[PDB]
């Protein structure tokens, strides 16, 4: 169908922000990371808010916005 089901996206890893990560700006919603955000973590390695990709997994797309490969196999 091209999106995920609530059981399909909780096998995606969710991580807690830590100040020295890589991560800096979530690309859906332009806001900054901040130290206890909640990302959840595509197998491609790219990361948003889960707040801000997971209702795009459920309800947009199963893909990666930046790579466009599926989030579960
Ligand atoms: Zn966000
Ligand atoms: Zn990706």
């Amino acid at each position: 169908m091209n999106r995920l089901r609530k059981d399909q996206l909780k096998k995606l890893p969710v991580h807690k922000f830590k100040k020295g990560d890589e991560y800096d700006v979530c690309a859906i919603c332009l806001d900054e990371y901040e130290d206890g955000d909640k990302l959840r973590i595509l197998p491609c390695s790219h990361a948003y808010h889960c707040k801000c990709v997971d209702p795009w997994l459920t309800k947009t797309k199963k893909t990666c916005p930046v790579c466009k490969q599926k989030v579960v196999p």
